[PDB]
């Protein structure tokens, strides 16, 4: 298991880490037919989404994508610093494969 | 897949896009028969519901349409500034289909 | 479809309009068996309930009772100031068909 | 139907009301198999649970009791001042089937 | 029934108690595939995850280790102090089966 969310990204085939250290810039939801999706951006334009989920997803992802909607949302209401994101790269916008926060950390 | 509301909005037929950048005035929400739904409103009296689910509903937007009705009444409760609407504009008062919130961002 | 809850209210018999322009006094919930119910009060004396589930219930409404309940918690812990409930009559407490909030709203 | 908690806890057999009118000292929830459970203690030393489900609980109080865990988390994070429990004292810590909060209440 | 985390880890194999009196540094989840997981650490190095559900947790578990994700991220997010976690050993990292938060407590 990894301890971390680089070493997490690095299991996977088509994913990057990109380092925010920042809050997120604006929060996007949909619920319109085959784009219930989530969107973020932070201010210099970076651009993740979450996935609509789909067949490229497995049964233990569909929870865990509702969660990952429930967690941007409220790190963006709260301003909370997002430290890094996993994302696969095959996916645009980049797709969200995991976050970190850790607003104390030094940089 | 879109990059942002606007150009998710263009995909759709019926769909308009309001620009309010302001908080919500009102929120209503309702458990009556027929009637589960929620509205919400600004200052100066533009309307929005989120519809009573229906069989214009397919299964995958169950889930996100109790979503929506969840980020409206926390949105209000903290006064969070709301940038643009998507709805369909083929109902009464407008249907929204996606919201999309940016405080920071700087109104020209 | 209406376009507020006095609107609302008219469409249903056994309704009526109470207007508050307060925040809850007390909140109450149960998880014992039949009785599975919220209960909010006012300054003012007045008392309402969320109704347990029940036959006279539809499925659609299944949903909209445990986020009515949810809603009423996250006001009463916040002294959301409340400005109208639509009830049902027939019922003793006051049955909380559907609730409206507008703070800045001049009376 | 009852209009308080106090009415809504005569009703039952092995129930009785703690009037704590005060915060949550500590709250603990575990995840571990057959102890799926809350515990909720007050200063004065009162301790409380919110039993792991089981077949003394009908299918109508599943989802209660999955709301009042949230309720307590939510509470104890606020430091909302609990008015009474009611609890079923035959149980040990006693478990609890009711909570209300009446934060400007005279003591 | 135990009346405290404690007395709740000593009914396990593999178990231990660690004590913080600390804020969570930082907080990490993922949706990927297989490591649908939460992981958290504190200042003085310490890491702990939230389990990928599995076949070494039953069906009553599900929901429990759903709402301990959550119960994470939203103290994360407020700051609250945790107490005490209890967490298997066996595990790497070790893997949280309690947690145990009480503020104004005597150190
Ligand atoms: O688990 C979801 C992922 O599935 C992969 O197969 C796909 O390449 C990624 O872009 C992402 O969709
Ligand atoms: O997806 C929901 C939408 O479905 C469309 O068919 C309808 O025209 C819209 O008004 C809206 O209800
Ligand atoms: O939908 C809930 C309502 O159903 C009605 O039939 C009943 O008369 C009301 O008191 C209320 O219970
Ligand atoms: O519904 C839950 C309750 O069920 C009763 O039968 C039991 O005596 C109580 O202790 C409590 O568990
Ligand atoms: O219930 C979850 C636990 O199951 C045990 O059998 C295992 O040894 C622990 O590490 C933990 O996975
Ligand atoms: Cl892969
Ligand atoms: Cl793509
Ligand atoms: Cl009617
Ligand atoms: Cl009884
Ligand atoms: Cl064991």
């Amino acid at each position: 298991t990894p301890q971390n969310i680089t070493d997490l990204c690095a299991e996977y085939h088509n994913t990057q880490i990109h380092t925010l250290n920042d809050k997120i810039f604006s929060y996007t939801e949909s619920l319109a037919g085959k784009r219930e999706m989530a969107i973020i951006t932070f201010k210099n334009g970076a651009t993740f989404q979450v996935e609509v989920p789909g067949s490229q997803h497995i049964d233990s992802q569909k929870k865990a994508i509702e969660r990952m909607k429930d967690t941007l949302r409220i790190a963006y209401l709260t301003e909370a610093k997002v430290e890094k994101l996993c994302v696969w790269n095959n996916k645009t916008p980049h797709a969200i494969a995991a976050i970190s926060m850790a607003n104390d950390k030094k940089i």
